[PDB]
């Protein structure tokens, strides 16, 4: 499948459809080392999911440019989805984004 | 309309505009649709060529940078990131036309 419509799972992990986690741009660096292994099976994902957006929003809210390079055409995407401070939930979704976001610093 | 504003799904029953608000330059506007894509939304007669670019919640999370920020107004799930087309697909040519039709396509509207 092309990058953005590939599903990770147990079977074909986060490392192998979208890369090893870092901090270079366009580099992704979402996920502990329990979701990089498992995606989609990581027990918590669909708590995660929730702010995925549909292609609809994805298209509708965010920056998108297109540029060429050296390496080829590439579609940008920018935004930012707001979680809503009256889920009872709040504190852990917050909880739990942060568990993901940067957790590659802290291994190898 | 109830629906997070993530989730909501365009339509000709719920264009663009009220799903997702007017576009615009700002950071936190969208920019993209040409009048008939905001009017109609993934009835869009070519809705489909554009949504093979959108990525699955997996390929969200697994591509994006991702952020947290706290500001007043709330608190963000920041994301930024880059696709690449594949210029081998015989398609490549059109999708750059499509693409190109809608980005920052509000600037000519009336």
């Amino acid at each position: 499948k092309p990058r953005q419509k590939r599903t990770a799972t147990k079977a074909y992990n986060v490392t192998q459809a979208f890369g090893r986690r870092g901090p270079e741009q366009t580099q992704g660096n979402f996920g502990d080392q329990e979701l990089i292994r498992q995606g989609t099976d990581y027990k918590h994902w669909p708590q995660i999911a929730q702010f995925a957006p549909s292609a609809s929003a994805f298209f509708g809210m965010s920056r998108i440019g297109m540029e060429v390079t050296p390496s080829g055409t590439w579609l940008t995407y920018t935004g930012a989805i707001k979680l809503d401070d009256k889920d009872p939930n709040f504190k852990d979704q917050v909880i739990l984004l942060n568990k993901h976001i940067d957790a590659y610093k802290t291994f190898p």
